[PDB]
DNA sequence: CTTCGG
């Protein structure tokens, strides 16, 4: 008697199938089965149409999803002809969700099924996976559901406020909302900002050898040198002309670089976005169908773990192919569960021999293989040199850097300020002065990039979340991307001012964080989803009565005059 | 009309 294993999608089974013998017949869902209606006297109306009851109790209505019945037949007949069935989806919440709500379709004794958890689709993750088996974790599933539910609520019971006082069809979202909110805060900084005046001195010399020294001027009288205007440069272009420049220090130091820690879903996506052009979609989808794969490990992660296997394959690697100079004494960690970071599953397949892969998806590949070798290497040893020169009442830097080791940058593509000899007491020729006028800059425009750092660092959304919150937002005419920057549209604004005005709680980023932590706290057994789910109403449902009232009674301002 | 996840 063969077991059923049930996996998300074709390309997960095709690569699981590899790694598991005539006892088990593998079958995919084809993505989710079943969740809250599609959607295509008014409590009752609201409570249909959001498929859950927060008055009683959170009774939800779970429904197939529209046409994945013929799956389910299938599925269902074929749990039939099985003596276990296993649960094989991916690792994280969403991924316990689903393998509970199959679970649920199925039916059966809880005891005919078993839970199975691997970080990669290789021989030895999936051996070990199906050599320990666990069951499904409820706790885990109820922190789904309790983030599910609580998206639901506030989607359909904001949005129709919004289509009532400001415009149909507009959208409100617990995590879009707070996203849309620091775009546009970004645009009023930028629009307040009022640059200033400053002005910088260079100066070309030439050392006793005859050699060029280009130095900044950086104190006059022993103060930072920041003129304001054209006079006050050119009096002290004035005095810079006549003055005696001579060397006051030469200060020598070895310096080094180190490589960065192996990806995490966050900083893939930045890396991706600055190194490779790709937007934040694009990298996800090429990850996960790189993971569906076999070649990475689980493209949705926060930890910078490595396997002990992991590390040996790569340090052996790294001996083989680069030397011993190269292997650090001991292997780098670079952690603060189970989980790891985004790696090659196997060091010696290289991007170029991927097999189904477009280009673009080999570079992604490249960009993680090389980010997860480099950091098992060696730092990258330079010899930098500072000078200070005087001259008169100035005094003028110039920083320079010879590489002396390449260590981990061996690994990176295939170019550093060279400072001529000079020693303390030197005396410098005059050969040319050079003013230059700057202006302060306003904060950056978000990138794509820079947006998925700002979430990570307030504790606002996850790996499995930082995904295509930027589509919408875009779509429905709040913020947009211009030349791979972020510009609020007015909508953006006229919505966030109206929500940060009536829903504070919801708009506010530490609240935001602290729901991310009374979900982990449900996925731990330190809380109860429903009870989670019933404080988090509550709050809410205090702000929206407010909201509906007449703005004369405090409730929402009209999209109007 | 709408959520986050796809
Ligand atoms: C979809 C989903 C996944 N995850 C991921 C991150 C972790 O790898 C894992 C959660 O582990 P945990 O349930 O023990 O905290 O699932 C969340 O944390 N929240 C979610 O809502």
């Amino acid at each position: 008697g063969k077991a059923l294993v049930i996996v998300e999608s074709p390309a997960k089974a095709k690569t699981i199938n590899k790694y598991l013998g005539s006892d088990y017949v593998v079958k995919s869902s084809v993505g989710h089965i079943r969740d809250l209606p599609t959607s295509g006297d008014e409590r009752g109306a609201l409570v249909n149409r959001m498929g859950v009851d927060p008055w009683h109790n959170w009774e939800a209505h779970y429904e197939v999803l529209p046409g994945k019945e013929k799956v389910v037949s299938e599925l269902k007949q074929l749990a039939e002809k099985a003596d276990h069935i296993y649960l094989a989806t991916d690792l994280d919440r969403e991924g316990e969700a689903i393998a509970w709500h199959l679970r649920e379709v199925i039916g059966g004794d809880d005891a005919r099924y078993s839970r199975v958890v691997f970080n990669e689709i290789t021989k030895n993750a999936i051996r070990q996976a199906f050599n320990k088996p666990g069951e499904l974790n409820i706790d885990r599933v109820n922190a789904q559901q309790a983030r599910r539910f609580m998206d639901r609520v506030v989607g359909y019971m904001v949005s129709p406020l919004l289509w009532k006082k400001i415009a149909r069809g507009l959208s409100a979202g617990r995590v879009q909302s707070v996203a849309v909110r620091l775009v546009v805060e970004r645009e009023r900084e930028i629009k307040a900002f009022v640059p200033e005046e400053f002005w910088e001195v260079d100066a070309s010399t030439t050392t006793p050898s005859g050699e060029a020294l280009a130095l900044q001027v950086t104190h006059q009288n022993d103060k930072p040198f920041r003129p304001v205007n054209k006079e006050q440069t050119q009096a002290a272009v004035s005095l810079l002309e006549k003055a005696r420049y001579s060397v006051l220090e030469r200060e020598d130091k070895p310096t080094t670089s180190k490589p960065g820690a192996p990806f995490i879903t966050s900083t893939l996506q930045q890396a991706a976005s600055t190194r490779l052009g790709f937007g934040v979609k694009k990298t996800m989808m090429m990850a996960q169908r790189l993971y569906e794969a076999g070649y990475i490990t689980y493209m949705r992660t926060d930890s910078t773990n490595l396997s002990q296997d992991a590390v040996n394959m790569v340090r052996g690697y790294i001996s083989d192919n680069f030397g011993k100079k190269y292997l650090p004494e001991s292997p780098n960690q670079y952690a603060s569960e189970a989980r790891e970071a985004i790696r090659p599953s196997d060091v010696n397949v290289m991007a170029e021999s991927l097999k189904d892969m477009e280009a673009d998806a080999q570079k992604l590949y490249q960009l993680i293989w090389r980010q997860f070798v480099a950091c098992q290497m060696t730092p990258a040893k330079y010899d930098s040199t500072t000078l200070t020169v005087g001259a008169g009442d100035f005094r003028l830097k110039a920083r320079g850097r010879i590489l002396r080791f390449d260590g981990w940058t061996k690994v990176m593509p295939a170019e550093d300020r060279i400072l001529p000899a000079v020693n303390k007491g030197d005396a410098l020729t005059l050969v040319e002065l050079t003013p230059a006028q700057h202006f302060t800059k306003p904060p950056a425009r978000f990138s794509e990039a820079s947006l998925v750092k700002e979430l990570e660092k307030r504790g606002i959304g996850r790996p499995s979340t930082y995904a295509s919150i930027i589509s919408t937002i875009q779509d429905r005419g709040y913020v947009r991307v211009e030349n791979r920057r972020f510009y609020a549209e007015k909508m953006g604004e006229i919505v966030t001012d109206r929500l940060e005005e009536n829903f504070r709680e919801l708009m506010n980023y530490d609240f935001t964080a602290q729901m991310e932590n009374n979900l982990d706290q449900v996925a731990n057994h330190e809380a109860e989803w429903k009870a989670v789910l019933d404080h988090f109403f509550s709050d809410f449902t205090q702000q929206l009565d407010k909201a509906e009232k007449d703005p004369e009674e405090g409730g929402m301002r009209p999209n109007q005059m």
